[PDB]
DNA sequence: CTAAAAACATTCGTTCACGTGAGTTCCAGTACAAGTCTAGTC
């Protein structure tokens, strides 16, 4: 399916745009069922959740008597599910707003979050929007630029900060989108240094055994006299085994 | 006949609940060492 939104770069320009989910995990569509040993039905097993107190009686207490809390630092804060409601981080959903441009140097792809790529081209039939795509497509690919933009799925769906960058190919030209990191996702590590350690140095011939070993596993093969890499073991073009 | 208002069907994202493997550390449990064993007279 398609997901039909407006990509901004102003307050006064918008250019009709359709997204799709270019790259998305598959998953099993069928779950299972838990059925009683004896007799292979679902309706002779019932499952409930049950809530109690921190009594020896197990006194119980009913779905209704239940408030949402937090953990404040061994300071348990009530906060009930109508007040996060009313308080929670209110936004206008449906938005596809460009931040601004960045070199594409400066966004790396070991930053890439998210679990989805997202292919952005033209509104379905008009040429208008298809023009305003390309030209803005084909002005990023020449000054070498991505777009760090916005991303709202709905009112619902929590706005992220995503990079878009031009995808230009013989037949077809769309925009790839792919979510960026906050400030709170970045792990901040310390490792030591491998270049500058007199105990773990490899010497000259454990150097050549590796690049020996390198050049005798190469997947990939250069062609006769054309210079264009032929790949052979494509993964990308393998089923996912658990399916089958 | 006609369009439009209502109802119905689909996909996606978010939330939550449960189950489970892996890493860290805190503590109950165990083991072991050392001291005690009555008070007095002559």
């Amino acid at each position: 399916i398609h997901w039909p939104c407006r990509l901004t770069i102003g307050s006064n320009l918008s250019i009709r745009i359709a997204a799709y989910k270019s790259i998305l995990q598959e998953r099993v569509k069928k779950t299972w069922t838990v059925v009683d040993a004896k007799t292979l039905k679902k309706e002779d097993i019932q499952k409930e959740t049950v809530y109690c107190l921190n009594d020896d009686d197990e006194t119980e207490v009913l779905k209704e008597d239940i408030i949402q809390g937090f953990r404040y630092g061994s300071d348990i804060v009530p906060f009930s599910k109508v007040d996060e409601e009313q308080m929670k981080y209110k936004s206008e959903g449906k938005c596809f707003s460009v931040l601004g441009f960045c070199k594409s140097s400066q966004v790396q792809r070991r930053f890439f979050m998210g679990n989805q790529v997202l292919k952005v081209f033209a509104a379905r039939d008009d040429e208008a929007a298809a023009v305003a795509l390309s030209s803005l497509i084909h002005a990023l690919d020449d000054l070498d630029m991505v777009a760090i933009v916005r991303y709202a799925y709905d009112k619902r769906a929590n706005p992220q900060v995503g990079v878009a960058f031009p995808h230009i190919k013989h037949n077809y030209e769309c925009l790839v989108y792919v979510q960026l990191p906050f400030m709170e996702d970045l792990r901040q590590y310390m490792f030591s240094s491998l270049k500058n350690s007199k105990k773990y140095a490899p010497t000259e011939a454990q150097l050549n055994a590796v690049d020996a070993l390198i050049d005798s596993m190469s997947l990939a093969k250069k062609d006769e006299k054309t210079d264009t890499l032929e790949d052979l073991f494509p993964t990308t073009k393998i089923p996912n085994p658990r399916f089958q």
